[PDB]
């Protein structure tokens, strides 16, 4: 029983992006994102979710991509960050049948960059290479709730609480 979420962005530019990614609900597709920054579309393959409130979590996942773009343009703008790139984000819960098991993993380029260390809500470096990069990642990821206590809740909370619902 679990929900795994699967976001790739490919940057041309700082400015501009095209996304793909896709969520299973106890291993069975459920939900695709696809297309560019200006008109992604956000859509669940079951009506798992009544509309008002898909319409809530679609909102809600816009959002994120936009705060999302949004970081990778401060790190480009703060540190040296070449273009183009890819990032994936790999998140989700798992149910044993006790304590969840969640995650975020984020990579660039293809190699490990940083992960949310769940179990006081910090992130921390995937890479042995010391980097300005990773570090003011880390600095930002780290300062603020949105990505520390409230990412906990989404994963521990909403995420469980979704795959009770609908497994
Ligand atoms: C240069 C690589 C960037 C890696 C970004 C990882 C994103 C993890 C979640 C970010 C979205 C939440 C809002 C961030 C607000 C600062
Ligand atoms: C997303 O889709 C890709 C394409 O096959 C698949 O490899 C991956 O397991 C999927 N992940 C999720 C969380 O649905
Ligand atoms: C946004 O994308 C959808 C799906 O590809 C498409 O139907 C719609 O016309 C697009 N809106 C634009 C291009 O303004
Ligand atoms: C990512 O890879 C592309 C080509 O593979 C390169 O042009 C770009 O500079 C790389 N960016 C980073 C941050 O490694
Ligand atoms: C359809 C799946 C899109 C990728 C997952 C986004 C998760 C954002 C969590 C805040
Ligand atoms: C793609 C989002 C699925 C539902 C997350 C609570």
């Amino acid at each position: 029983q679990r929900l795994h979420m699967l976001q790739i962005s490919y940057f041309r530019d700082p400015y501009h992006v095209w996304y793909q990614g896709n969520a299973s609900l106890g291993g069975h597709l459920t939900h695709v994102l696809e297309g560019p920054d200006t008109n992604t579309t956000i859509i669940q393959l079951q009506p798992l979710q009544e509309p008002e409130s898909w319409a809530r979590t679609q909102s809600g996942l816009q959002s994120y991509l936009l705060q999302f773009h949004g970081l990778v343009r401060l790190v480009h703008q703060e540190r040296t960050l070449a273009f183009p790139l890819t990032i994936r984000c790999f998140l989700g819960c798992e149910l044993p049948p006790s304590r969840a098991h969640v995650f975020f993993e984020v990579a660039v380029n293809g190699s490990s960059f940083v992960s949310f260390r769940p179990e006081r809500a910090l992130w921390q470096a995937d890479t042995q290479v010391t980097s300005g990069v990773v570090t003011f990642t880390l600095q930002q990821l780290n300062a603020y709730n949105r990505t520390r206590y409230e990412l906990r809740e989404f994963l521990e909370d909403t995420c469980v609480q979704y795959v009770q619902k609908h497994i």
